[PDB]
């Protein structure tokens, strides 16, 4: 009778059971299909690969992400992803496990309705629920009041909560996250002569970004430092043994979070978005929001991002405001951890969307229960 | 109901039954016709000789190869060859044996279509199939990943397969193989005063090449070694008792595979062709191609060719790539062995081109079934 | 005091003086070196040939292209090319002529820096400038708004400009162009029995492609038409008098621009790349980009390419968008014509990189002036 927690991000699936501290399985949410011709008979050559097996065979596949900026764009591939999650990774039967799902705020309603319908009809779950990922990150923190910035592969969002009450008019959503940083790193890696163009070579660039990239405390000083000397240059070995070297692409890629105009966007950086979200809240709750800046997600995992956020929000806010950025070492899984905490609570047990409620009230049950 | 496997190379016919480990018969694919005048009545003096009987009587015949660089140029002589194979060597009736045939990649389509037509009309086979020889060579080695370098009398070709998927854009074909090496050995044997000019004397030079020639690990060092001393000189006894001696023609002949400019070709050597074929494949599959270099065919049978290929590809590839050359002792028949393995599989039984498909869909069935 | 305009493409050099309507000289950017042995004394047998003289003597040379996908890979041969351009074709002294050079977008920075250094040190130009070829193509058409699809021997690129402002985040670059089409035509010409393998025979195949190839309005219909009848077959006479015939290779070769998977690439066709470039631009500027599709370069010179681009972009775009493809009859020289127009303007005269700026600011002047 244990509940399931599935955190469907744009880039990774974090799935497990409620009551744990880490997910069962964490695998990329990709579906790969062969793009060359098979010449050997049989071999169990399947027509599509999901998750880690698609990354294993990615040299002969075309990798597709069913989720795009927090929105599911391919629903057959997403059913493939969910079937993989339930049967090959969790190795469970979804007929007896309530499933907690997550979603970004300010998302299309059809996304939520269709997840509800697929859970209740394709996978026959007894109950389900869709929770906002930033509220779950606050549950993982253990703090009732915080402003949460969640940055994932697809979306960056700010949700300010005070005493357990959210201020939905102050919620920010920015469609700039890890995948845009990967694409920008590809583009600026072309400057040194490195050409990554295929979907399989997007994973190599994502690995380069996760290993070698960091957030500069002061961008212009680091640009001058990289110009003067090669102290910031690091090498990376490609899957075929070729070695690439990057000097200032290491901090130019994550700078797009603070200067979105690098990729041609008109928006403000994550620091200015956070400050604007705080300033749309009530004046009496702003001090507690300044002191509680919870960062979650994999795009907040850069070395130096918390210090840079500290510096920028301190510059924006008054001098008597006491700015703290809470960046737990496990913030790459804060949404899943908070979802496990929430699904394990006794008070939450009356808040599931039951199967009978779905049957006798339609998929639109999800907008008024969640 | 057993299937036939006929490997028609430019130089030799390898024919047998599926399920065996070696072909029934291996004979030269030559048709000899007398060039002098008959003076004795009768004797069963036939107008043409095929296979081993043409080599037996080659002193009074003009030997012709119906296949030239993997392409059948004389179709009447090729029907003679196939009739010999079926009736005098296999001693079977082709009306009840499906026949698996082999062909080099990047070959004229008319070649394949006309083999299909002759099999289905002249020999009345119940079914047939044309397979690429490098895929068959990969079947024999028992693996589904690797780049195959197949060298025969007529063509040398590279086909990279990964997980059973071929990359047809990375397939190389080089029209330099054993027959070009035989001709070059004739030409450079003229340097010591030995004149072989006739088609029958081409077989003597081919025998010299198969017995005395080897691949030098370092060409310039071996050239210096042969210049300094006579330690590399070996003798060969001609059919009439004359003894010839060759010192550096032993490794100068096979060096044409690595330096095609010896015979006036502009192409790259087999090592550089293999490296170029690997580098036209996806970056994620290159490590497994480096570690799996399958060599098949009779022109890869030189002493020291695998070590030289190891050395050259190691020089071309990065230092962290782990280069292996797989050169089985039976690689002179890898194509036939793999064809037997393929024709014996149960999954392949639905992939034959049946007689009815040919009748009601034309000879062009072979491009979309094979 | 007239300025020079040198359009260095991967395949051809277009050089001339600013203010003209056509370049002085258009010759292949190849350097040929003899591959056989000289037996006649003297003759002025030079060790290397550049341009038209290499194509004249290509039967005894190995032709090398110093530019490869818009990137200069051999710099000594490129200095040979530039010296030829300046002294044997333009017959000028570069010490008193500012030189305008062109480059593809998303190119290595070392390419631009080394062209700047060689111009300012080897050829002693008073000033120089490197311009993006698509902006120059937009100069030639006399408009300041439109998305340019420039296809050359080495690179195909999309650059959307609106009101004179470029959107660098929407710039596409595809490393598929005329040379890849020539190689594909060689590969599929092997199907009818025609074997072109040498670098000199690459020019014959390029001539065949330029004379006999066209873009099919509907590929499958043309494939059916070529299968049914021989109405699409045309003959071509080789330099030695042999006549070759091609039926569907005529439109199968240029189809690789719309189906890059023909040569094993994962990218999208030029139509889908153009649509994707338009859709990464602001919603308010998309109507003017749809109506202004400037095509330039020699690979856009196929019969029927503009109509096919019209059809495909119309299929992709909404029905109320008004799609025009602007394909001037002189679009093979749009980059050079636009460069001449730009170098002749009075406003541009303050935008040269002067010699003193180079001397006292390094070769890195080119990234912040251009
Ligand atoms: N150590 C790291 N440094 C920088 N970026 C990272 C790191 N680890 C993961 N990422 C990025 O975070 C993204 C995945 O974060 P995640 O929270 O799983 O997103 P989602 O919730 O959308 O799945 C990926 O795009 C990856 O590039
Ligand atoms: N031991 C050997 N050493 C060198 N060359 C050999 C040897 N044995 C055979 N060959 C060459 O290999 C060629 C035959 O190889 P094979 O694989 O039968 O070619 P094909 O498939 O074209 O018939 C002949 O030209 C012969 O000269
Ligand atoms: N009439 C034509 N039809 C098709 N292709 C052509 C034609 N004329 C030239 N080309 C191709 O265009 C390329 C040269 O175009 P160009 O604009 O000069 O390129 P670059 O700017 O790279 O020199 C050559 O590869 C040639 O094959
Ligand atoms: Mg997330
Ligand atoms: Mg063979
Ligand atoms: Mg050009």
């Amino acid at each position: 009778t244990t509940a399931l927690v599935c955190d469907n991000g744009s880039g990774l699936v974090k799935a497990g059971f409620a009551g744990d501290d880490a997910p069962r399985a964490v695998f990329p949410s990709i579906v790969g299909r062969p793009r060359h011709q098979g010449v050997m008979v049989g071999m169990g050559q399947k027509d599509s690969y999901v998750g880690d097996e698609a990354q294993s065979k990615r040299g002969i596949l075309t990798l597709k992400y069913p989720i795009e900026h927090g929105i599911i764009t391919n629903w057959d591939d997403m059913e493939k992803i969910w079937h993989h999650t339930f049967y090959n990774e969790l190795r469970v039967a979804p007929e007896e496990h309530p499933t907690l799902l997550t979603e970004a705020p300010l998302n299309p309603k059809a996304n939520r309705e269709k997840m509800t319908q697929i859970m209740f009809e394709t996978f026959n779950v007894p109950a389900m629920y869709v929770a906002i990922q930033a509220v779950l990150s606050l549950y993982a923190s253990g703090r009732t009041t915080g402003i949460v910035l969640d940055s994932g592969d697809g979306v960056t969002h700010n949700v300010p909560i005070y005493e357990g009450y959210a201020l939905p008019h102050a919620i920010m959503r920015l469609d700039l996250a890890g995948r845009d940083l990967t694409d920008y790193l590809m583009k600026i890696l072309t400057e040194r002569g490195y050409s990554f163009v295929t979907t399989a070579e997007r994973e190599i660039v994502r690995d380069i970004k996760e290993k070698l990239c960091y957030v500069a405390l002061d961008f212009e000083n680091e640009m001058a430092t990289a110009a003067s000397s090669s102290s910031l240059e690091k090498s990376y070995e490609l899957p075929d043994g070729q070695v690439i070297t990057i000097g200032n692409e290491r901090f130019r890629c994550p700078e797009t979070l603070f200067q979105p105009s690098f990729i041609g966007m008109e928006s403000a950086g994550i620091h200015e978005t956070t400050y604007n979200s705080i300033m749309k809240c009530d004046i009496d709750i702003r001090k507690d929001l300044y002191a509680n800046n919870v960062m979650s997600g994999g795009t907040t995992m850069y070395p130096g991002i918390a210090d840079r956020m500290q510096k920028e929000i301190t510059a924006l806010a008054p001098s008597t405001m006491k700015i703290k950025i809470i960046a737990p070492p496990e913030r790459k899984y804060s949404v899943w951890i908070g979802g496990s905490i929430l699904a394990s609570l006794s008070t939450f047990q009356q808040m599931w969307i039951t199967k009978q409620e779905y049957d006798e009230a339609g998929p639109s049950i999800v907008h008024r229960k969640c």
